């Protein structure tokens, strides 16, 4: 249906972005700082990615996660099937985290078995993307603070410490199955272990509820002027301190306390894979596109597509190469809580030092990709290159072809035994 | 697959049932299951919608369609548009306009309906978009931001002026449906925002260094100020600050793009609320949902149609058509709708006053169980909808579903092929 009307309004929407993204500063001048893509040294490599499938049966979400790493060594796969209680946003976000947790575990364990003088892991995605806004954002920090407040700081520290220990065990256990079988169907520790931890750190201290946390634990953005007129005689600093020091009481069901715990565990388990993956000396992320909205908000960066445009339009190139981005970027302390950080020292190192960012075009008329790494693109680029075959690299292509979801594994299937076991009825609520 | 996985997932689901089947509240109420009412003749329109979204680098290309089939001719609404990517915000403004199409169409369809008892049947739930609207937190903080920046008086002006363009817009839209029975510009905001931007924002705002503007804070009817105003004067005393506010000395430095979005979101929100308000004008209005059930639905102050259904044939082995009327009416949390807005929508006000009536309904013997929600008592609406029963299901909604799933994907070639035309082929393949 033609609709000559909306097209232009669309066109303009886009063109107003390109035509006007020239900044009036003309790119900042960074363009001519463009380079050719370097030589192709040699490296042993792994490309990992993920695919998920979610099905909603009424208030319960059934999902199947799959991580796979292709490259030099044998194929490795982590898989998790599971079901969760439905919250519109919070549900999706739990699943994303586990999705990333699986890949992080996996990039790492795949690095360990990676043999050669030069080892590198290739992640499909961005480092910054998950670091600026943690999936389940409001909810991970809230749960942690609820917990910290519930059982106290000191107990909490043990809870933490114990759980990390369980994580150490867990990784070693996963690794072994991977060498034996090349696959493991229980990559997620938290679901197995929440039950015991609840009875231990909570079930004792509780009665058949009310907790006090700081205001900041889930943000108004405005304040009624009464609070000001009411603070006359004080200093803005005292005010802002009272506002920060402000505390709140909450009332917590068994379900809410349970939820506070499982989130905490999940979030620790997640941050734990980040930390480990960060070991990889040569670490690479690749993405066609990312969100620039908060990126320039907490150095200035544009979008891959907008760059490519300005490339052919203004400078008439359309050719291979790359453009390094002059500034490393340092992650938000807001995202990663105070206490936890002393645990993950690679997170720590990242906050201290930064992530390296470069735009990259792999082939002649080929598109541009966004590359991030723990260390200088200068070093890491060539190794990634050593695997180039077609429009892009062999290992990467093979992770995107490989975990390319089949007709869902669980579609009529992991459902249809759920048909036979007991109740076809929830199955009916597709 | 795996058996332990299947056994856990099956464990997970059977526990859920088991708790339900434990019969806390549910012992009495299930026995209150009652036979369908004798049907009453009615003229009806069921409305449903679909959307397709496609992300191009940062941008979202989307298409909305709302269909109403029934006792009159088919009525259609379409909108195709593009909107920049913000993780939560994007997905959430599309939904809000979707809901907006369905709402109008339901309202418009009602007014073209000839009969003695006229009714509208909506795919959805009235509660779902109340308990957690397309809204929170973003668009309310938007509003508070907006109110704060341009101040109350000039905000009431924007509000009232926009509500005038809507009244006019609805009438325009009504005529195009009457001739052609379809209209391709049902959404107003996108076409009117830059105008209202210039009139309401540009006036009050001076340019600043990069992508930023200087904004003075206006003065005095609930007076509210950007928290940033406190954060930015820390050497000062509350007196100094209040006195600067009065003299209008206080300035702010905000992203040009942020103020714009805030505006946009504001209008989108008011426009979505107008539509709900207009829909509520329908005397016989019903929502039908095979599944809703968030854990937040219940908790506020009520089980899953899926659980109940599997319990009923379990406890009572009924599997009978019929309905169970939830005894008390649900009134939505006022946190949904801001105080200063409610005045502009009286039907949304009544809705709060009175409430929403809810029932579980099985339209035929073996069929699934639906959540049915209404502005009048189930006793009254249920027979009007029953007049249209066809399958284990109501004919018009069946046709609405079928008719909206008729969505065809020329969506690539639509813009992608044609938006190479003015300038840039690049964003197409990203």
């Amino acid at each position: 249906l033609l609709s000559k009307q909306s097209i232009e309004r669309i066109t303009k929407i886009l063109l107003d972005e390109l035509e006007n993204v020239r900044e009036n500063e003309q790119i900042r001048n960074i363009i001519n700082s463009w380079k050719p893509l370097p030589s192709p040294e040699k490296s042993s490599i792994y490309a990992v990615d993920g695919s998920r499938s979610v099905s909603r049966l009424s208030g319960t979400v059934i999902y199947f996660l799959s991580a796979l790493a292709v490259g030099s060594g044998k194929q490795l796969r982590l898989s998790y099937a599971n079901a969760i209680k439905s919250n519109y946003g919070t549900s999706d976000q739990i699943v994303r985290m586990q999705m990333e947790t699986l890949e992080n575990m996996l990039g790492y364990l795949a690095y360990r078995k990676l043999e050669g003088e030069k080892r590198a892991i290739l992640m499909d995605g961005t480092l910054t993307g998950s670091l600026v806004r943690p999936p389940v954002y409001p909810e991970d920090i809230r749960s942690l603070n609820v917990m910290r407040a519930l059982i106290g700081e000191s107990d909490f520290e043990n809870l933490l410490n114990e759980f990390l220990e369980k994580l150490r065990d867990h990784y070693r256990k996963v690794e072994e199955h991977l060498e034996k079988n090349g696959n493991y169907d229980s990559p997620i520790l938290t679901d197995n272990v929440v039950e015991k931890l609840r009875k231990k750190y909570i079930d004792t201290k509780v009665i058949a509820v009310k907790v006090k946390i700081p205001r900041k634990a889930l943000s108004p953005r405005v304040i009624p002027i009464e609070v000001l007129e009411s603070s006359r005689g004080k200093s803005v600093d005292e005010l802002l301190q009272e506002l920060d020091e402000e505390k709140v009481e909450l009332y917590l069901g068994k379900d809410d306390i349970y939820d506070a715990l499982h989130m905490t565990l999940s979030y620790i388990e997640y941050l734990y894979s980040i930390d480990k993956l960060l070991e990889v000396k040569n670490l690479a992320y690749i993405a066609k596109s990312f969100y620039t909205k908060t990126l320039a908000r907490t150095v200035e960066i544009v979008d891959t597509a907008l760059l490519d445009a300005v490339i052919r339009t203004l400078i008439g190139h359309e050719k291979e190469g790359y453009l390094e981005i002059e500034h490393a970027v340092v992650p938000p302390k807001w995202s990663f809580p105070d206490f936890l950080l002393s645990k993950f020292r690679n997170i720590e190192k990242l906050i201290d030092k930064g992530i390296h960012l470069a735009y990259v075009r792999f082939e002649q008329g080929d598109v541009i990709y966004m590359l991030q790494s723990t260390t200088n693109i200068e070093k890491i680029l060539p190794l990634i290159l050593h695997h180039k075959a077609g429009g892009y690299l062999r290992p990467l292509q093979l992770a995107h072809h490989g975990v390319k979801i089949s007709y869902k594994e669980a579609r009529h299937t992991l459902e249809a035994l759920i048909n036979a076991l007991r109740n076809r009825d929830p199955a009916l609520k597709i």
